[PDB]
């Protein structure tokens, strides 16, 4: 369908290990997209909260005006495997400032040291953290979750956990998130070669994280198979046109808009994989404005 966005195009033309040599790439990689587009100064608190599978480190990020009134929880991207809160930092920040909102960057354990499912564990004691200190900042109990890729993985999970763990939750929110492990689409199938994000990848990621093959049917790696998504938190899923996970990512919000979850579904046309950690394309901003929109409706 659409052409590729012209900025995107190029990144793409333009592109050309241990374990840590490939987490160092990737770290690097972040650093200099950061210096090509600065993040916005953003008053930030590091910490720690105490999980059920260990100290997992967080950042609190304070916006300059305090606009809107429950506390984002935020988990990076990056394969289970990569990442941490310097590199979705650019991020991070903008979705602070823009929306106005407190929101908590969390550094989960990454595969392989840590296997499916202590990352999601993880990340539900932290938002169940967050719930709970809500009031002492001002705020509202109820919490939004976000997170790209993995991390929209982990917040889509989160939220289908929510309300067996006891665990307030006003809003979701996917950034192109992974959904299901077990199912080839047609964009899986046509763009998993070139596009930034790899089938080489893909399948290598699943090895780090998951304990056995088996795995990839466990609705806490593969949240799409779920079959009742009634009752679950507001859902605002982004997708790009030319990401192999796009297809699921569409459709677990088609399912969620058939089981009466208000669902905002925005696909941002000639994009590509991981672009809202790319300031170099205006796209990662227009997002960030679509979730400020978003948000706005929740209360
Ligand atoms: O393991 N997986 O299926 C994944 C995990 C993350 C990602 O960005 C793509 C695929
Ligand atoms: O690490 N593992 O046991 C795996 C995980 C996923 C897969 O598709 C095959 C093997």
């Amino acid at each position: 369908h659409m052409p590729l966005d012209p900025r995107v195009e190029q990144f793409l033309a333009q592109m050309p290990l241990s374990l840590a040599e490939a987490r160092q790439q990737f770290k690097q990689g972040a650093l200099l997209l950061d210096q090509m587009v600065p993040p916005p100064p953003v008053d930030t608190e590091d910490g720690t909260v105490v999980t059920t599978h260990g100290p997992v480190r967080i950042r609190r990020y304070i916006p300059d005006r305090l606009r809107f009134s429950h506390p984002l929880v935020f988990y990076h991207g990056g394969g289970f495997v990569f990442g941490d809160i310097d590199t979705h930092h650019g991020l991070v920040a903008r979705l602070c400032q823009t929306v106005g909102a407190t929101v908590i960057s969390v550094d989960y354990s990454l595969a392989p040291e840590a296997k499916f499912p202590v990352p999601v564990a993880e990340c539900i004691d932290v938002a169940r953290w967050a719930a709970h200190e809500a009031p002492g900042w001002g705020l509202k109990p109820s919490i939004v979750v976000a997170g790209d890729s993995a991390g929209g993985n982990l917040a889509a999970v989160v939220s289908q956990r929510a309300k067996d763990e006891s665990l307030p939750i006003a809003a979701q929110l996917l950034f192109y998130p992974a959904l299901d492990m077990v199912h080839e689409t047609p964009s899986k199938r046509d763009f998993a070669r070139g596009y930034l994000l790899e089938a080489d990848a893909m399948q290598w990621f699943g090895e780090q994280y998951l304990r056995t093959p088996d795995d990839v049917s466990h609705p806490w790696a593969s949240p799409a198979l779920s079959p009742d998504l009634t009752g679950l938190p507001p859902a605002l899923v982004i997708t790009a046109e030319y990401d192999p996970l796009r297809d699921e990512g569409e459709a677990y919000a088609e399912a969620l808009r058939a089981a009466g979850v208000p669902t905002e579904q925005i696909r941002f046309d000639g994009m590509i994989h991981g672009f809202m950690t790319m300031p170099i394309f205006p796209q990662m901003e227009a997002a960030i404005e679509a979730v400020a929109r978003f948000l706005e409706r929740i209360d």
